[PDB]
């Protein structure tokens, strides 16, 4: 079982990849995601962020409201299973998080949290 994916956030604000599948086998998943373009985080920050699909929109809402200096999102928002910080230019930041936070049936979605942004970069997640 592959247990991890490389994930890239560019100036075209757009992810790599619309879909992760995180094999059952898998004890642990790790998102290693790196930002290949040229503009600072303040304007074209990329974060990682890891939600059910139901729980998505409030994530993502609150999170706007909260600022940069709170990586865009809500202070200890219970909604969110895993996230990677944000990232601009150049950086690059990993998570590793335990599958059994995951189950089988329930759809996820992973989307970065900057204003805006989740509008093209989101993409589904499931346990299979
Ligand atoms: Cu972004």
């Amino acid at each position: 079982a592959e247990c991890s994916v490389d994930i890239q956030g560019n100036d075209q604000m757009q992810f790599n990849t619309n879909a992760i599948t995180v094999d059952k086998s898998c004890k642990q998943f790790t998102v290693n995601l790196s930002h290949p373009g040229n503009l600072p985080k303040n304007v074209m920050g990329h974060n990682w962020v890891l939600s059910t699909a139901a729980d998505m929109q409030g994530v993502v809402t609150d999170g706007m409201a909260s600022g940069l200096d709170k990586d865009y999102l809500k202070p200890d928002d219970s909604r969110v299973i895993a996230h990677t910080k944000l990232i601009g230019s150049g950086e690059k930041d990993s998570v590793t998080f335990d599958v059994s936070k995951l189950k089988e049936g329930e759809q996820y979605m992973f989307f970065c949290t900057f204003p805006g942004h989740s509008a093209l970069m989101k993409g589904t997640l499931t346990l299979k």
